[PDB]
């Protein structure tokens, strides 16, 4: 599933990223559109370390969840990787909201820095209703 803009802003909210650890909702919207426009089944193979980032947030297997070919890897989310590839994003939320707990913060995905730090990303939310 492909989210529109609008609809993934108020499952978010009523998910509770509304302000999770400091962080705005249209940051986590912003996060969102860079990493995989929205796209919960999206996978980005990293040739480079050998690991596999996974649905809307893009989140890396390497640290935060399972899927047993990458190496030396940890499951701080104790989840399947496979579980942040549903339409249902309740998995994958709770899996963002563990990353943050660290220090970086929102800062863990580079992404992030790139195009949503410092920027005005109202318009990620604007005309939304949340
Ligand atoms: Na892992």
């Amino acid at each position: 599933k492909v989210f529109e803009r609008c609809e993934l802003a108020r499952t978010l909210k009523r998910l509770g990223m509304d302000g999770y650890r400091g962080i705005s909702l249209a940051n986590w919207m912003c996060l969102a559109k860079w990493e995989s426009g929205y796209n919960a089944r999206a996978t980005n193979y990293n040739a480079g370390d050998r690991s596999t980032d996974y649905g809307i947030f893009q989140i890396n297997s390497r640290y935060w969840c399972n899927d047993g070919k990458t190496p030396g890897a940890v499951n701080a989310c104790h989840l399947s990787c496979s579980a942040l590839l549903q339409d249902n994003i309740a998995d994958a939320v709770a899996c963002a909201k563990r990353v943050v707990r660290d220090p970086q913060g929102i800062r863990a995905w580079v992404a992030w820095r790139n195009r949503c730090q410092n920027r005005d990303v109202r318009q990620y939310v604007q005309g939304c209703g949340v």
